[PDB]
Order: structure tokens, then sequence, then C-alpha cells
């Protein structure tokens, strides 16, 4: 679930505020997304939007409204490694991995200040 997410990104990377630093970033770090992505970053809140598309498409999942945050999932969180809970079901495992794989990314992707809040209108 969103608030989950949130928090995995404080595990992976310790010193940071996700509402703050991945929100509205580039062209897919926010609601929606369009174009092409700017950055590594960027591409990796892409790729957790093609994530979510995919959970949303397999037929075995129907989450609630009809939005994959809504789900939680349990995993734990141990100096930097994100571990999703093998006991999580199909749908819920799968949510959890594209949250972790994505907070993975982020820890790994270089932050421009630049595309904080782009222009999505011209630049997206
Ligand atoms: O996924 C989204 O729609 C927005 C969104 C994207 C990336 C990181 C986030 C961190 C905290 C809250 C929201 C976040
Ligand atoms: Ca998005
Ligand atoms: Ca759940």
């Amino acid at each position: 679930a969103l608030w989950q997410f949130r928090s995995m990104i404080k595990c992976a990377i310790p010193g940071s505020h996700p509402l703050m630093d991945f929100n509205n970033y580039g062209c897919y770090c926010g609601l929606g997304g369009s174009g092409t992505p700017v950055d590594e970053l960027d591409r990796c809140c892409e790729t957790h939007d093609n994530c979510y598309r995919d959970a949303k498409n397999l037929d075995s999942c129907k989450f609630l409204v009809d939005n994959p945050y809504t789900e939680s999932y349990s995993y734990s969180c141990s100096n930097t490694e994100i571990t999703c809970n093998s006991k999580n079901n199909a749908c819920e495992a799968f949510i959890c991995n594209c949250d972790r794989n994505a907070a993975i990314c982020f820890s790994k992707a270089p932050y421009n200040k630049e595309h904080k809040n782009l222009d999505t209108k011209k630049y997206c």
C-alpha cells in the first residue's frame, strides 16, 4: 500500500523524505505520467507505474477501488535491506516487488534537483 512504499524508500534511502523528494519529480514520479522519462530516477518511476499496470492486468487480482496502492502486504526492513514476506499472496507479493524494486532503483538513481516539479506540459 502507498504508506508502506513511503517506508520502503525511507528504508533504502535512510536520509530521505519521500512525499517531498519523489513526488512530482520528472515526468513519471507522481500521479499518472507522460512522455519519455528525463532521468534514471524518473525511469525508476515509469517502471513502477508500469508494474502497477501489469498488476491491475493480472486477472486473478481485484484491488479495492481498482488501485493496487490500496493493497497491503507485509515486508521488513533491516539496514537498507527490503525483504518482501514470502507469505504475501500472489497479488500482494507482486505489488510488494513493484514497491521494493522501485525503492532499490530510487536508491541507485542520480537525484537531479533540476527535475523536481518539472514543467510537464513542456518537457514530458
Ligand atoms: O506513485 C505515485 O503516484 C506518487 C509517488 C511516486 C514516487 C514516490 C512517492 C513517494 C511518496 C508518495 C508518492 C510517491
Ligand atoms: Ca506515476
Ligand atoms: Ca492486503
